[PDB]
């Protein structure tokens, strides 16, 4: 076995094809424009690769084990640090003035970024919903046709990220009525300490502290939040909301300290996944001047797990915290 | 035109084979190193991309007009900007365990990455000479290669490399004519009047730890300074491989250092550091495979890794060590009316 | 001399006071809040030093000295990379979970990073002008400051800005003057004559909606190219704030972008490529800043914070838009032999 | 209370002093020097916060709560990405040439970034031994240090290392028990049983060049595999230096990695890979540090840099080298479910 014939790199080393050349007007750095959008398709396929087993993992019902939690975060995390370094690979484009991309754009005309089939792929299987998709003039999937429209419903429709870590996160133990009954304690908790504390600038705090019980009792508006759901506002089932901020609260606890970690990541991968929205954006406008679609892609509406970030809001002093019983630090 | 088919992405998306699938035990880390591969080996292509054509712009003389030093300047910028890229890219593998590598290690054996032909041509169209190549098991490189790869290996080494053109260039800057500004003359003068003058300056000193610390300073610089000067231990230096660059080049290279400023200079100097860039940077990968190999094989490869790591694999070196000859700005020949008009 | 007193670690290495503690609650991940930001400012001050050097070698007029230029984008280039280094620098803070960051939140109340003397220095230095600055509940940014600060910072405001600076030099860019190369003019033309010629092409060709679209296109195209002659159109945008460069400016500036490898004209294009960076950078860090208070506070100054990554903060926004103006290269007017001679150092 | 006020901005950004100044010649680019080693000497403190609280949550037994092995690796992980910034902070200090960093190298002397009391106290306790360490100029690290300084960097010497706290910890790795899950045993026979398994395989091979390539590979791998169970082999090398942790502890470490997807290792796990970490990344700062130091002194302190880019420096190189003892899955002893309900929580 040889390196090149090992990563089929008569394929991969014979895909470069400047349209300017083969117009005749070969321009230098259409190199570069090329190599680069095959360097992110080829990350993206490796990132579908983790997430895809992931998902597999989740739906096989191995996750169970919770053996496997360690793979899990490792893939995870994986994600994370291959989008870090999609991010960082856009200052090479930037190496590429807008007056010598000029130069070949027209040969590229009518072709976008747009019609990364893996891109679609990633958001859809993450949990990016075309019902709080921005349509782009009025029009995703109609640029796609064949097998690769086939795939792209098959995203659509299989079990996403956010179904399965929601399907997971309602699982999470400790919510049983019977057993910890932690909303039930949390609700109780909260209600007597915020009593407790509402026992000139005296008056702005008051309203403040009005403010922050709304805002603190919301949690516990079942409905509010399924009408939120139906908006898309929030994107996780009420019970599942229960079991992350479950994991958020007992994250020192032994069985949650890596099922903590998964949450932070999947948040990870929202914020970098929406950086590498902003830097593309950033550069279409340095290439194309006026951009708008896209720093509308930037906007809490792609961001999947925004339940997981929002739950920062819903922060509570330590002392009101739900006690770990005995029963429970052995469990 | 559709994306999928600008980009040939049937090849492209096409291209990972797992071997441990291929042999019926499919093992999931062995797709990251696939593609991580796969990816060096695109950036690879790019930066011989950029760098042939930065070569063709100094063989066919188009350098001589000052107007292309953007074009070269920004396409040596980029490369440094890639090999940065590359260099971050080993965090991506770093994901991978040992534990992990080892359950599809086995059937890679025997191929390596030392089989990467565009690394080689890199090595070679930089400037890596085969002379002064640290031995793979007592053996030389390109015995790995066969066929039209061990041709072009050899075209590789043969045509013109970076290093070689930029020495041409290097040669060819203003400023050295005797006739003209003389810099080398007016240097040498203006060292050892300055270094009279300090060494008077020491003498003035009253016997002291003091002034004997400044002596040892004063007589190591004094060697170093008038170093310079000395044809023959360049050439001499030259034939051990210690150094690269003509003695010559070597002139018109502190010329661009000492007057950089001088607007025919800027963009001159700028290409100067940027060659040092890419020689830092091509040692920054090697490190930090080494570093990775040694997580992932444990402790060999690894020396001979850990051997590539030096000034040996270092081409702009001559660059680099220029460092070691910076003198007071006083003591830096003025540029003449007449010829600060040709700088 | 020693390390410790060169660098008066006396004063850096004992400046970490950290309130939790202070109040007898010592919360550990308070430190790092408190490093980071100390960091920050730290690398403020230093591109300040830089800023106020570059500004001072355009208000004395060195940079007419164009061997100053290698100085004056080696400089801006080193703050571009100082911001790419403070833009990485928030992973450190991403370290900290808000569940622990809420543990000494309380101690901070209420304070907050808008105090930021030196933030607000550098986006006054730089060009933020206070008309485009959006107002944070309903007030003024130097209404929090006072004192030896609210007059640094009114300096800050009155002294030239690098905008104001760049577009003097700008203005001044070699090729504009009509008695000489007439940039303008043979722009002006050449652009017009590539328009009408295109036209007919687009005229003889066979209809069909692709034909259509071309149409539109080109009248698009059309509008976008003329309405760069029309320097009324310029002041009214400059009115709108959308653009912020002297009609002139912008002259100089397309100037250099497209005589860029002409000698005289590649390291002042190098300084474009750098500003832009500047700003590049500066909204990437607004940008973190705000996803991370999210990340921290959740969902208000987030909102505050989303509106000040906006081109209106953006101070070369112009630079960036001159990339709407792109003609074939064919178009643009060719320099004489002769010519190339005020462009030839 | 006021951001600058709770920052100590007073002492932090009142610390420059360029000693070109000082002296009538002031260089501009000496005020970089000065940030740029204040930065790193924040982060430095930040580690060392970080670290010292590490290292205490193992010497008072806080460590045996697992609950608490979050927060460690938390921190460790910290440390990590501080590390990973400190690197590409060069990037920042290489804007400055030798040119311009000659102008005023002299005003520094005989100042050195040597004289670090932080970085060195940084070494200590993580666990660089002074035996290990390469003198410089046939001198020590530290007579360059006197008064509190010296007694601190004593302290740091004397006072338990992360190493020897890990290694503690480590020897009580549960599984070792030979009573219990004995894996030590389990492993030698499983391994003896493997490799004698393959001989036969070998054996039973044609004699050929290729049969005699696997019979070398063999009695190598053979050999190493072997070596693990040399407890005075260990005791030599730990004598000689090569090696840093007790063998219980490696033990301990051997059995985290084998079974770490069991979920009582999963965290201790990530502990040691981020000890590994932090064992890379300090030697990439070396690293970018001499590669530094020889671009503008060229090439000597230089040599004695690169000699600390070694594995001489590597506090968990035992970690690293767990990487040789790299055998068949279906070799490492198996968790029965009884001794697997031992290992959980
Ligand atoms: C010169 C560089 C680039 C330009 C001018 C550019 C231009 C554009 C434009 C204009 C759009 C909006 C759709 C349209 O009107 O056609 C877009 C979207 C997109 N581009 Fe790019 N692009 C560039 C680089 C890249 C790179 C390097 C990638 C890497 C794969 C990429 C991937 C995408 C994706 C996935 C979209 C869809 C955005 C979304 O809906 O989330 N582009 N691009
Ligand atoms: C698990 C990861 C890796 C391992 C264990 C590994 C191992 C090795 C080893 C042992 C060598 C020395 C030659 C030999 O004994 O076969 C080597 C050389 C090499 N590897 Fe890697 N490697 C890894 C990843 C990579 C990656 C990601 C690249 C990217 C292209 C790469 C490129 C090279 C190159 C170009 C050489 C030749 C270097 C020289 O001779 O100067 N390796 N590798
Ligand atoms: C937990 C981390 C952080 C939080 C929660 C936070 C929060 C905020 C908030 C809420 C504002 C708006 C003003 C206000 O309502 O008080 C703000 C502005 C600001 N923060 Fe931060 N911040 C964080 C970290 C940082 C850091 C690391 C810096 C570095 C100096 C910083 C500098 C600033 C500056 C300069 C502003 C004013 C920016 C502008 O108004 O355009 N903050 N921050
Ligand atoms: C122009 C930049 C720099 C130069 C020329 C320089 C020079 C040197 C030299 C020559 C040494 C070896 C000992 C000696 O001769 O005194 C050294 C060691 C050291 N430098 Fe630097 N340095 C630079 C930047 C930095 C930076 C940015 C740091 C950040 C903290 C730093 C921290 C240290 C430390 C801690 C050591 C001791 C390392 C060891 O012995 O293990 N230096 N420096
Ligand atoms: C391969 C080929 C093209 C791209 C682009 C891309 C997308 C849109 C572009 C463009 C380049 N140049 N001009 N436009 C304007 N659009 C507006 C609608 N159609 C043209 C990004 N990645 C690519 C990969
Ligand atoms: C594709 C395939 C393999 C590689 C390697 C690589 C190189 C050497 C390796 C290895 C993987 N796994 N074990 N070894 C040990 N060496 C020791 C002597 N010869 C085998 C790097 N890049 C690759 C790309
Ligand atoms: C030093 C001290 C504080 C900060 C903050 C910061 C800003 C706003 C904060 C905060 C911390 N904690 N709570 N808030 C709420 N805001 C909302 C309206 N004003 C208070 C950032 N950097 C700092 C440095
Ligand atoms: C603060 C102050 C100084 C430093 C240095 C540093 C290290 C070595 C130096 C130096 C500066 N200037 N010259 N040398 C070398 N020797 C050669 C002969 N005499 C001086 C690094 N970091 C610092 C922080
Ligand atoms: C057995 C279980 N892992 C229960 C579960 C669900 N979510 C969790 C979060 C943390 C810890 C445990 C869980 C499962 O059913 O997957
Ligand atoms: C005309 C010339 N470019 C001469 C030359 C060589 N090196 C230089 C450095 C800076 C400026 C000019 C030169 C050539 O012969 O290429
Ligand atoms: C002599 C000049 N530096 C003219 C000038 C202004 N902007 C420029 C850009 C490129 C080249 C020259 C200029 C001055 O007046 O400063
Ligand atoms: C009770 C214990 N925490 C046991 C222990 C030691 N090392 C470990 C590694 C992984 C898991 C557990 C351990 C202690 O004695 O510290």
């Amino acid at each position: 076995l040889i390196y090149g014939n090992y990563l089929h790199l008569e394929k991969v080393l014979n895909a470069q094809e400047l349209q300017s050349e083969t117009k005749g007007n070969k321009i230098h750095d259409e190199h570069l424009f090329i190599i680069t959008h095959q360097a992110y398709e080829l990350w993206f396929k490796q990132i579908l690769w983790e997430l895809d087993s992931v998902r597999e993992i989740f739906q096989n019902g191995h996750v169970r084990d919770e053996r496997n939690m360690l793979k899990v975060v490792s893939r995870m995390h994986r994600v994370s640090v291959i989008l870090k370094l999609l991010v960082q690979q856009f200052s090479i484009l930037e190496t590429m003035t807008a007056l010598d991309f000029n130069d070949f754009r027209e040969y590229l005309s009518p072709a976008s970024g747009f019609q990364s089939l893996q891109f679609r792929l990633l958001e859809n299987k993450i949990g990016v919903l075309q019902n709080m998709r921005v349509p782009y003039n009025r029009r995703y999937r109609d640029n796609f046709k064949g097998e690769e429209n086939e795939l792209l419903l098959k995203s659509e429709q299989e079990k996403t990220l956010l179904e399965l870590v929601e399907a997971w996160l309602e699982r999470t133990p400790g919510l049983e009525p019977h057993g910890f009954n932690f909303w039930g304690k949390l609700e109780k908790n909260i209600t007597r300490g915020l009593e407790e504390e509402f026992i000139e600038e005296k008056e702005e705090q008051v309203a403040e502290f009005q403010k922050q019980k709304e805002v603190l009792l919301s949690l516990f508006d079942e409905k509010r939040h399924e009408h939120l759901l139906s908006k898309g506002e929030r994107r996780l089932s009420y019970r599942a909301l229960q079991g992350a901020l479950m994991i958020y609260f007992y994250r020192e606890e032994p069985r949650f300290q890596v099922p903590f970690q998964l949450l932070t990541s999947l948040m990870d991968i929202d914020s970098l996944m929406t950086k590498w929205r902003y830097n593309h954006v950033c550069m279409v406008h340095r290439m194309l001047g006026s951009y708008h679609y896209l720093r509308s892609t930037v906007s809490d509406r792609y961001k999947v797990f925004v339940d997981l970030f929002n739950l920062s809001t819903y922060l509570i002093p330590r002392h009101w915290i739900p006690k770990m019983n005995p029963t429970i630090h052995k469990f």
